[PDB]
C-alpha cells in the first residue's frame, strides 16, 4: 500500500461543487472550476493578484494529503502564460480552524512553477491530515494562474494497520520535536 | 451498548505488566522495596530509590504502543519499620521508540501532577487528551519521609481497540494538535 493516490481534480472525482475560491477573474474565464491539472480551459485565476487570494477544495472525507502539483495556464483568449512561483499550504479538518503547513514551525513556502505548462510535484515531509485545502500564492508570473492535483489516501479508506501506523507514526514525530 | 473505552487498567494490580517490564533508576539498599512492588494495592511496602531526589524515577516498559489516559498512585507503609512514605508531586516522562523521552507538558512548564497526601488512599490524575507511548516513567517532585510509590496505569493498547476508535482517536489528537498552531 502507499498513500500517493491523485485525489480526484484530474479525474473529476473530486466535483465542481468542492472547490472554490478567495474570488475569481471578472469575465468569469477563470473560474475554480477550471483549475484541475492538465485541464485544456485556463486556469483558475483570483479577481486581484496578491498573496491574500487563495483556490480553496473541500475533500468533504479526512484525508492524509502527501503531495500537491501544480501548473499555471495559457489564456485562451490571449495566448499569454501565467504562473504561480511559490505558494503557501492551508490546511483544516473542523472548517473553522486554519492551519499554515509548516517546516518545523515556520510557514513552508513551496517553490511551484518557472512556466506556465511543466507540472511541478511538491511531496511532502510527511502525511497531512485534512479536509480542506487551500493554495496560497505568494510569487508568481505576469498574474495568478493554477491548475492543481493533489495526492494521498482517505483516511477511511485505507488499510487499517496502514492508517493505524501512518497516524501514530506522526503523533510520535510531534512528541519527538518536543524533546 | 458495548462501548468501547479508552481508560482500562493496563496491567500493574492485575500482573498483565510483568516483573520484567518494570525498573528504576535505583532501589533502596536493603532489597525490600523492588519495582516491582510498586503496583497498585500491593500490601509488600512500594517502590523506593536508593536515594530520595527528584532525578529518580520508577519506569514500566508497556512493550505495545498504548495510550496512557490516566495514572493512578499510592504512597506505601513499610512492613519492616510501620513507617508510611509518600510522592507528593511528580512529573511525567514518555517516549514512543525507547531513547527520545518528553516530559509531559501544561502549555510551555513542565506538568507538576499534584499526588498523594497519604501512604494508603489512591490519587487519579486523567490525562486532558490520551497520550500516545510506549514507556512511562514518574519522576517524584516532592515526598513526605522519603520516596515510595504503588501505580497504575489507565488507558488502552493501540491495536486491540476497535479500529474505527482508535483511527478517529488518533485523527482526534492530530486535528487537536493542528489547532494549536492555530
Amino acid at each position: 500500500f502507499q498513500c500517493n493516490v491523485p485525489l480526484g481534480m484530474e479525474s473529476g472525482r473530486i466535483a465542481n461543487e468542492q472547490i472554490s475560491a478567495s474570488s475569481t477573474y471578472s469575465d468569469g474565464r477563470w473560474t475554480p472550476q477550471q483549475s484541475r491539472l492538465h485541464g485544456d480551459d485556463n486556469g483558475w485565476t483570483p479577481n486581484l493578484d496578491s498573496n491574500k487570494e487563495y483556490l480553496q477544495v473541500d475533500l468533504r472525507f479526512l484525508t492524509m494529503l502527501t503531495a500537491i502539483a501544480t501548473q499555471g495556464a495559457i489564456s485562451r483568449e490571449t495566448q499569454n502564460g501565467y504562473y504561480v512561483k511559490s505558494y503557501k499550504l492551508e490546511v483544516s479538518t473542523n472548517g473553522e480552524d486554519w492551519m499554515v503547513y509548516r517546516h518545523g514551525k515556520n510557514h513552508k513556502v513551496f517553490q511551484a512553477n518557472n512556466d506556465a505548462t511543466e507540472v511541478v510535484l511538491n511531496k511532502l515531509h510527511a502525511p497531512l491530515l485534512t479536509r480542506f485545502v487551500r493554495i496560497r500564492p505568494q510569487t508568481w508570473h505576469s498574474g495568478i494562474a493554477l491548475r492543481l492535483e493533489l495526492f494521498g489516501c482517505r483516511v477511511t479508506d485505507a488499510p487499517c494497520s496502514n492508517m493505524l501506523g501512518m497516524l501514530s507514526g506522526l503523533i510520535a514525530d510531534s512528541q519527538i520535536s518536543a524533546s
